[PDB]
């Protein structure tokens, strides 16, 4: 599998993003390849929040929304897909499945022996993490769930289609650009973060692919896991659960929030955040203060 690797020099100014990296390397069935994660806090932590990022973000993503998790006590684990951040980068499109990023994910859970987990995702964060029950009934014991969907075969809307399509017209897109229209307030420095993992349109395989392997016609990959998956949280989910929405997405806004809202088992409503667009761990820290206060923390 051919691969490209973001020189480290790229990473050097991250504005709130000091963390040291870590890596995994010989995961089962990427042998090769080389994956980035933040880990932060006491590793025996009573709880982890898993936080996975998704298009065409990375764990810098989740910067604000750490140190409250870690001021809680908290272990903070982030971990960069396949095709992002600091994490080893495809460079044939048509190696990025769903298949690919979910099979990923569980093959990161088990190098670092997480077994239990506050999972918070967003965007593919969620389109996977939400499925991870179908295989892994204990793992998730609360959710933390912000804009996301759970892909069952299909469109999250006219909204999500133009989206698509656009980055289907566009062989080199400009991810800092996109972030700069997308999130209220970003700054020239937070913008060069998103810019960071992709000095050429070589490294921007999986961000080219992310959209065109949603599932969102009944057949396509991932769509009855997907399924699977809204079955759980709807009839076996128990856990203690938090929403966040921001407000200025879309594409995976309020509108297919509160249906998800509904479909998960317990969800209280959701905290609106009228600051946040799409990527709402960027107006985040609020959304990880009330989480934690639902939860009794």
């Amino acid at each position: 599998m051919e691969f490209v690797r973001t020189p480290d020099d790229r990473f050097a100014d991250l504005p709130d993003f000091p963390y040291a990296p870590h890596y995994l390397e010989g995961l089962p069935g990427f042998e090769g390849l080389r994956m980035h994660y933040v880990d932060e806090g006491p590793r025996d932590a009573e709880h982890t929040f898993l936080c996975l990022h998704g298009e065409p973000s990375w764990s810098f993503l989740y910067r604000k929304m750490l140190p409250v998790f870690t001021a809680a006590g908290g272990r903070v684990v982030a971990p960069d897909l396949f095709g992002f951040g600091r994490s080893d980068k495809p460079t044939d499109d048509a190696v990025y499945t769903f298949g690919f990023h979910r099979r990923s994910l569980l093959a990161f859970l088990d190098a670092l022996q997480l077994e239990r987990v506050t999972l918070v995702c967003q965007d593919w964060g969620g389109i996977l993490g939400l499925t991870l029950p179908v295989d892994r009934p204990q793992l998730v014991d609360r959710l933390i769930v912000m804009n996301t969907a759970l892909a069952v075969g299909l469109s999250p809307g006219k909204g999500f289609e133009s989206w698509r399509d656009f980055v289907a017209n566009s062989p080199d897109l400009d991810v800092g650009k996109l972030m700069q229209r997308a999130i209220p307030g970003i700054t020239d420095a937070e913008v060069a973060a998103y810019d960071a993992p992709f000095p050429g349109p070589e490294f921007k395989a999986g961000v080219r692919r992310f959209p065109a392997i949603v599932p969102i016609t009944p057949d396509m990959e991932g769509a009855e896991i997907g399924r699977q998956a809204m079955s759980f949280w709807s009839t076996q989910w128990s856990g203690p659960t938090f929403m966040a929405v921001g407000a200025q997405d879309p594409v995976l806004g309020p509108e297919v929030m509160g249906m998800l809202r509904q479909a998960i088992r317990g969800c209280p409503e959701p905290m609106i955040v009228e600051a946040g667009g799409h990527f709402v761990q960027e107006h985040g820290e609020p959304i990880a203060r009330a989480a934690l206060a639902a939860f009794g923390q």
